[PDB]
């Protein structure tokens, strides 16, 4: 499953030990341009909230999620393969 | 701190969420040849120890990574580099 409880501990490890991939993201699949930095706010079934620092300035993105996370590894999986197509773009 | 309670951790999740790797890493790194399947035994801060399928016979390898990991968190980075590496060989 994917409870609040289960979030915050993905966006601790996210923000503390995986950030570049965060940008990644906001890049990629967020459309900000510049992209100096991001953090994950949340991340629920249907997607994840995003602060970033790009073009024009501070501000809160969310990304959805092509089809709902029905387990935690599904995130796992989705935050393995945004990575993978992100870095395979630029 | 990698106690052998993390690397059964590590290696169960490995085997039932990430074989693909674990079969990319005894390619790559294992010099490993129709690796018809791979799984992670254990993984202590020196390398991991892996039986890796070969077609006919079953092989027990170790690879030593090529610098001591202090925690869990360089556990996920080399199981990421090695990944990302393995698929670059092609
Ligand atoms: C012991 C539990 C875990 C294991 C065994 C594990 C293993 C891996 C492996 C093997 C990869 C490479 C994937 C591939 O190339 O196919 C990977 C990538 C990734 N993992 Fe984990 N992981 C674990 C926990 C986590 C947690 C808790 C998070 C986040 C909260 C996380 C976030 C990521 C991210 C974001 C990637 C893509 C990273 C990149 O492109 O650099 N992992 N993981
Ligand atoms: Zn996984
Ligand atoms: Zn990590």
């Amino acid at each position: 499953p994917l409870t609040p409880a289960i979030s915050d501990r993905i966006c601790k490890h996210m923000n503390e030990d995986h950030a570049s991939a965060i940008a990644l993201y906001a890049q990629v699949f967020g459309q900000q341009t510049d992209v100096t930095m991001a953090q994950m706010q949340a991340i629920d079934p249907t997607g994840m909230d995003l602060v970033v620092e790009s073009e024009g300035g501070s501000k809160t993105i969310r990304i959805e999620f092509e089809q709902p996370l029905k387990d935690s590894e599904d995130a796992h999986q989705v935050l393995i393969a945004m990575a993978k197509q992100a870095r395979s773009v630029g």
